[PDB]
DNA sequence: GCCAACGTTGGC
DNA sequence: GCCAACGTTGGC
């Protein structure tokens, strides 16, 4: 639906822990405000073209 | 009950 | 139209 589960980005099972979204996430001391994936795993074919 | 991450929205 | 923010809820 925004995952095609067969490029690159849906197989990868670890967030980066660097980019904008990673640094949101409270389990790398964000403060939630953001709320997206991984930029890393952000889907190739059908994520939001502004999230890759 | 918590939570990942989606779709929606307000302010620009 | 963009995007920061956050209500939401399927899945656990
Ligand atoms: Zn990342
Ligand atoms: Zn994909």
């Amino acid at each position: 639906a925004r995952m095609c589960g067969e490029c690159e980005a849906c197989r990868r099972t670890e967030d980066c822990g660097h980019c904008d979204f990673c640094r949101d996430m409270k389990k790398f001391g964000g403060p939630n405000k953001i709320r997206q994936k991984c930029r890393l795993r952000q889907c190739q074919l059908r994520a939001r073209e502004s999230y890759k």
